[PDB]
């Protein structure tokens, strides 16, 4: 697991929705490569977790603030707390996003759909613009987004979810085009099933629940995901060893097949 | 131009935003074909020339009513109108998309973001929600969404425009999955340059204004489009010519590369 | 429904191993559109049988020649054949495939390899390179190629076949870019498991057998293809109704996902 | 950045044709990650020199063969000189590929038709039958295939040869899919324009035909490649930081858009 890399000694990042799962993981990872982070989530509790949880490992460069990240003035205070502590911004991973849906699309509310796009998509685009002129003035960084395998595969019960993350897509291209100017990358990550708190409906109910999961997913590589195996892509996407790239998405999904 | 393809008698088709350009083709088309039709779009004058227009080419099985596409009201006037006019819902052909802002993608306002997706996107979902139990009905029929290549290669000046329809790619899927249950298929076009009012500032400073826009563009055919270019694509999607279809994106732009 | 669309009257299409399944069923559609036909295939007696088939169903601007489809001499014959009997050439359909192997990847010989590689790309390369100057000098024209939904997923057991397919989608997109000046548009068909004696295999151990195949696939219909549902693209990529698309390919799978 | 990356510690990787340009740049980055490597070339002299230029860095774990990658006598030779000097491999990079011609694809004959897919396609599933047992043996690794951009965007000039780039999209997936079961991902790399001799006839008229390039090409972030750019991502995929990766391309192109 260590990789020894440490492509991130004096850069400041900022990962959303980063108390628990794929989010955490990536926080640690950066914080393991000399990064100093900057973690957010709804629940003082769990940003305290998450704050002793990375301390006890001896990854001491990491602060954190509760938050909801569609609010507004929430945003704002994640980014100028960034700005308190370690007084500027690299990087920005837009981890969050949530799912309270699950039924046929022809069920999704109006309202549950405006929702969705406001947490999934709007929010990250917002704490683009918001961290946008911090990065730039660093001469430059990187931005991640999270999306999801399923805005290539349409899923059944998410179907919703899943177009926020093909828009996520789009907005992670447009964003790249847009910000080149400026020296920042802009790049996403597509996972298929982690586990996690948000997926565990589907995979806790054994092992073989697991094995059938996999099964239906037609996962080539035989399991499911884990926090862990995105942290090492974002790592990449924000080191200079993509320092070409642009504008795409990796699809972290054990070998799932949903474009060439 | 006339195919004397008759595959549409005995359908009803709604057409969005049809009293002008693409949309209109697609309605003039649809007509040739056998169909009835009703068209839409807010200005009321609008309605009244393209259905002169249409009838003085002997196609009267057409009606047409004003609307707001975006208003929910008006929405269910829509469909209420169509239903009483000609009884019956089989295709619904969502054309509507509005492009309001150019500039940078960091000077689009979380306002004018929302606006965007509420027309682009949301009113096409609401509009597949109302017609959905009437096509049903009907033994299943059609859903086209008109999407944009710029869905697929983000272009400058009109991003957050083109993340909607990147959006419509995943929602044209997402409904295709979800309404494959009905028999309704549901597919877009994502047209390239075509001549209409909306394109007009970038090829509207004469023959040479256009050829330099067809190079930049890079279309391998050395030409824009013009509405009837999509129409005869959005008739094969609606008609049993394309009875194993669903859930496909048909780029429409005289040959420019944006996916594989 | 047979459309009543009449689309090819005074055109000529070649429509390579057009004996049985898709491309018979595809050049039966040209056929009804008023086209002049010129099928082929290896055996006498299938071009026979198909030959007078077609001429019982009253299609008699229909003509035949045996030959194998990657030899060099005979793509010379059919298309001088074509030439002595309809004096010009518009539209080619390569609709030409096979798949001898079915085990896994790695147990696929060089030879077979490259007999894949021979007849299932090669072989459409050359009769693109033959028919391209009879085709520009009608001004313009179309070819097809019939390529596979498994260009985009990999299937199991038939995987080498399957990046041959992926090749000619590659194929059908140089060829566009290439031929566009000579106003020839190239594209091509991705289809899904359409029951025909090549796939024969995968879908016969009855009706539910195709429903549990239907399943596997995930194919949103709900049923397996058939010839007939290639026609009705083919000849509506071959005709004015696609007059600005150029080096597309349309899946036609039923709803089976594989690319955005 | 030199990273301080050490994942490959006591794996063994061979890189073909890796005297020079990309495959350089990944076997150096390799070795400073601690593996050992065996590169390859057609001529002795460029495998002398990038033996001393590599072992003058002093990166000493490395040894080379002179050879033709698409001879079956050069391929089982290098791979038997790898198992004799470091006794096993976890890892194969399939850099080669070729491009003799220049011109119009209706210009290619042949005999480069085939000679193009013979070195840039089959050599590389022939290298990837060799090494497998080895690999699984060593309970999984890696394998890597080096694709081109222009395996989605075809270019004019070279478009046969994006052709065979297409194909390795597919191979790539193909194997993936197939190896799965040992454990071994294969991904691949789709570099857009990387200054090499190569590429040379396309960049080499000074910094502002490079700069003119960087506009026609659409490159966002305003310059061409270096071999160095496709190094980072080959490690990446060929470590641990990929483990839940497999059959997956990404382009290393600068924000040049081709897919979605
Ligand atoms: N798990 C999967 O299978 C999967 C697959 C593809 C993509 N993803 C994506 O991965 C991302 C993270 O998901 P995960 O699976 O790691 O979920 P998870 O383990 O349940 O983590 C959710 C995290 O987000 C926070 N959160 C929830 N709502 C929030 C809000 N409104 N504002 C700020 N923080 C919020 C949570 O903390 P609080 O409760 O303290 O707010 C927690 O830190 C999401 O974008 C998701 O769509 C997940
Ligand atoms: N032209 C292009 O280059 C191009 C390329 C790709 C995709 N498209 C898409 O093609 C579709 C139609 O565009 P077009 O280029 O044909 O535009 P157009 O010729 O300017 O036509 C616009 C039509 O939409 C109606 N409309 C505008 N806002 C509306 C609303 N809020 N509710 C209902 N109707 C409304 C207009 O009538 P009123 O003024 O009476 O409402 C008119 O009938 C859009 O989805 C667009 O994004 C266009
Ligand atoms: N069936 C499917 O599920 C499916 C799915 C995706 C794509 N496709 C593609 O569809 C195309 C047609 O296949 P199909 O399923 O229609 O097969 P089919 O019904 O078995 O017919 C194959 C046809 O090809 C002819 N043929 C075979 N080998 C030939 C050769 N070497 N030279 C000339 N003609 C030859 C046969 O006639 P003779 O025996 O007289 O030569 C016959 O007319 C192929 O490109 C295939 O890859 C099929
Ligand atoms: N340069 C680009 O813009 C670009 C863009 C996309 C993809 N690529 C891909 O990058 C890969 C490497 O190309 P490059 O640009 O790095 O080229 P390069 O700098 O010119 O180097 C080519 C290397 O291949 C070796 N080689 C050539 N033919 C060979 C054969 N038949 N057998 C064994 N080795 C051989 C050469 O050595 P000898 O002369 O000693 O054989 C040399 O080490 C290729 O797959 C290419 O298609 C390049």
């Amino acid at each position: 697991m260590p990789s020894n890399c440490r492509r991130f000694e004096g850069k400041v990042a900022i990962v959303t929705a980063a108390t628990k799962g794929i989010g955490l993981a990536i926080a640690e990872r950066l914080l393991d490569e000399g990064a100093s982070v900057v973690i957010g989530s709804r629940n003082q509790k769990n940003v305290d977790e998450a704050i002793e949880y990375l301390k006890n490992k001896g990854l001491t460069k990491v602060a954190g603030i509760a938050g909801h990240i569609a609010s507004t003035d929430d945003q704002k205070k994640l980014v100028d707390f960034t700005l308190q502590k370690f007084g500027k911004i690299n990087i920005l991973v837009n981890n969050h996003g949530i799912n309270p849906a699950f039924g046929h699309i022809l069920e999704v509310s109006d309202q549950v759909w405006d929702k969705l796009f406001e947490v999934n998509v709007k929010a990250g685009f917002q704490m683009t613009k918001l961290v946008h002129p911090h990065i730039a003035k660093e001469g430059g960084g990187a931005i991640i987004f999270n999306a999801s395998y399923s805005a290539y595969k349409s899923p059944p019960g998410i179907a919703a979810y899943g177009v926020t993350k093909t828009t996520l897509v789009g907005l992670t291209r447009a964003l790249a085009m847009g910000l080149a100017k400026d020296n920042i990358r802009v790049n996403g990550i597509a996972p298929g099933v982690i586990k996690t708190k948000m997926s565990q409906v589907l995979w806790d109910g054994g092992e073989d629940a697991e094995k059938e999961l996999t099964d239906i997913q037609e996962i080539a590589l035989g399991r499911l995901g884990v926090p862990d195996d995105c942290a090492g892509t974002v790592a990449y996407l924000a080191s200079d060893d993509s320092s070409y790239i642009t504008g795409e998405m990796i699809i972290i999904a054990g070998g799932v097949q949903a474009r060439l």
